[PDB]
């Protein structure tokens, strides 16, 4: 049961990227348990970030483990060529991409020529990254029965949607990248892809152990923490609110996002610590 | 009653932009009636133009005509800065931007601060292009009536949601971006910024001369026939059917589309050329 | 250019319908200019009236207009069937229904067969009450090309939805829903099916008759106001906003809705009463 | 872990309920684990029987088990009331309604005071059967810790939304009405209500006795099959299949269902008889 962090991108007062937070802070989640990373996923700002620094989020990881899942979509079919070019020259888990994403009413055939292209010129095992609510596509596996696809990260809410993708796709992974799931997920997918491992990574690694042990409702328990987080997030920007929540529970500094994904203001986060204290106070009695 | 042309962006066979193809389509389109240039739009592949991409189709255009409205959203606020202070220093239209698009459940504050930078930053009139079927986010008047705003283009089906802003905001032009609707904005609107005006200008333009005399009938009849060409461009990709189109109704080449925003292949070219054809016929029988 | 009323049921205090008031409301409109009377549509409660009372609404109503048309959708066909079967013997405009509803994922084809059985009974003209927004389910002009559809009432707020029944549909009169688009559907379809002309005949009246002589202008202003209105009934509920408003515009007792759809309170009443005093004043201004 | 089965209305050909048959079924399904009926839910016609026929349905079950929660709901409250009082001198589990429904728009003040009304006049637990699918209305939280709820049954395939009602509600059942999502709720719920409890009783209670016994690969691997069944039922109406496949897996005729929601014609039941033979051998070498 495979726990992957979409890390997030630590960027600098002036919108740089810090490489040395990103370091830090991968190193961090390793240790603590989490087996893979995505490169450049939604949570690490992927489309808002330019090919040059997708390029850089990946040799900077590179670093600290290969276990790297490389996110490579753009709405520039010749920049995800060169990324995934490359990227055929490291020693990673694989290449990824989203769908193409905010024109809407595409021809079902462009998203089929979209990752065919990928797949010709990649010699990494094919990742497809589906989130519907962000790009405004569905990919089903009518198009993906083509290409050598080896895993499928899902961000979606209907489980057997996930499901859906290991029945009809033999032999390949299904991670489902919701974090108010991760209990489902780990008891009938092949993992997650959930952003709250980037500051309660020790909590989704105790709920696997637990699962493993058989220790069901001690799992749940934590997936209604997790789930009442993810209530109190929803409100000041979630990717925005993990930024300050790494620092809380992690204990090191990870930066801001860059505008138009705003950092919360000094106020705004002195609020969320507040709303969230009681439910810290119950993960780390329940885990440590 | 203002016809504006969301140009397309001319791009040859490697995907680099052809300005000189773009001057030529201008000239063409100015000549034929239309009033403005909307730059980079979802029509001109905004969103999949990179900074400097947007930058060099303001500056080959500004060649033709200062009537520019310059579109310069991205992911990354400062990009969108850079755009904007480049454009003070030019004799335009104004400045505008589609909303933060593809992450889904930001805060509204969000959007709001976004476009605010904007206006700190601009010495241009402020146009806001509202596009939710594409960014997934509704700007309401609310956001609006801090801002300096002159003009809203509101790509929409709801003809009521955009008169609504003309309602809300007293003073504030507002034209409807729907080829469908042109008819319906020409009778209530300040004007279109309709994607068809690439390859029918004349119709588009022979239209609001109808309404000009009291012809609605006249004018109603063209409507049919756009729609009824609505109806088919879905099927092939409507901006991707637009380049093919461009050639065939005004008679020069205005190269292709880049991926993920497929090319018409020439068995789909020819395809499309035969199903419009009695569309055309029609057409150039009632405008010439 | 017609104006069709969807007439709203009068009910008494103990949810039974006042026929008295039905006629006395159904008279005033008539002579203040409304082409006909839509019996059981959504604004007179439909679906939450009983086969029976459906059938004492066209009775009541034959009593003093032939203008109606009837509208008996339920979902049991055999109780369909019988009010077809009664409204056989009666000298009306036609009968009508909206698609089946509640029930989701139904196949198409139960759309058609539900029609078309109807359509093989009646000895009326058939009249499509299309709603998706209430029902689910959107009819296709392919459903309806095999059928003897002589009219369409198409509650869409996508103009472009109403009149693309007009070009795949020769020969049918098609009318649109939309109080916030009576403007643009008198400038383009055979009419409207607004629930406003319950309260505001005159205005919307008044709207035909300047448009009819090319006065645009001022059938738009008297747009803008109506657009107004329908802002504000939002927050108490349309249907139930419509009655309390009858009585405040024509003067006379329509009675109360029937819950689930619950009467305006007294104090809802004033409160809706004082926030249309404004409009009121500017609408009784420009009609008479 | 409890198993509620969403019992269907047996009708004859005529679209008369065929109590015999109604009788006939829900003893087997008791029989065979399932540990209460909910009578007239989606899956029994609900909003498509009478007052009459809902009650009858009730009478019938009444003579064959205790275990029942009697769903009431229409659009007339008056009607609602009277089937409540009706079951008050019943000895059954609770009674139950769905929100209001086709009328869009409705405040949500509607919504809660349909429920309180319920809940003043029931002497029963009451049970709140949210599918916004069906109704258009999500039931959220808010408008429920005013109301002594028992229980919801919440067909929704977003598992966090039935877990949510959980953690809001302390001490109240909830129960996840899809046959998709089986597996999962088994897993975190209270149990499920099921429509495909009606022809393949034994699987699901399979599926809780093999998780009560933590062999969790085995339940999961007879979700796998449910969810291709789902898939295979939708070509031909969920609703409408399942009366075939009662007889085809059960050995009983329970009828036809009634149109708008139409019986399977003999061909179609061959075809969809044809479609699941596979799965219907994978299943029964499964289950027994
Ligand atoms: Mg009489
Ligand atoms: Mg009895």
């Amino acid at each position: 049961m495979e726990i992957i962090s979409p890390i997030i991108t630590p960027f600098d007062k002036q919108g740089k990227v810090n490489v040395d937070a990103l370091k830090t802070h991968a190193k961090n989640l390793l240790e603590k348990g989490i087996d893979a990373i995505f490169v450049n996923g939604t949570t690490g700002l992927g489309p808002a970030l330019s090919k040059d620094e997708k390029r850089q989020n990946l040799n900077a990881l590179y670093d600290v483990t290969h276990k790297l899942i490389f996110q490579v979509g753009s709405l520039n079919l010749n920049d995800v060529m060169e990324l995934v070019k490359f990227s055929n020259e490291m020693d990673i888990l694989g290449v990824s991409s989203h769908s193409p994403y905010y024109f809407p009413r595409l021809p079902e055939k462009f998203l089929a020529k979209y990752y065919e292209e990928i797949a010709r010129i990649s010699s990494h095992s094919l990742y497809i990254y589906n989130y519907p609510a962000a790009t405004g596509y569905d990919i089903p596996p009518s198009i993906l029965k083509s290409l050598p696809v080896k895993g499928i990260k899902d961000t979606n809410q209907d489980l057997a949607h996930s499901l859906e993708y290991k029945l009809n796709l033999p032999g390949v992974k299904v991670y489902n990248g919701s974090n108010t799931l991760i209990y489902y997920s780990l008891l009938s997918l092949d993992g997650v892809v959930a952003s709250f491992t980037n500051f309660i990574p020790e909590v989704i690694v105790k709920q696997r152990d637990l699962i493993k042990q058989g220790k069901l409702d001690d799992a749940l328990r934590l997936q209604e923490l997790i789930n009442r987080l993810a209530d109190i997030l929803r409100k000041y920007g979630s990717i925005s609110a993990i930024y300050v929540l790494v620092n809380e529970f992690q204990g090191y500094d990870v930066g801001y996002p860059r505008p138009p994904i705003f950092p919360l203001t000094d106020e705004e986060a002195l609020s969320l610590k507040r709303e969230i204290e009681p439910l810290k106070r119950k993960i780390q009695e329940l885990v440590h």
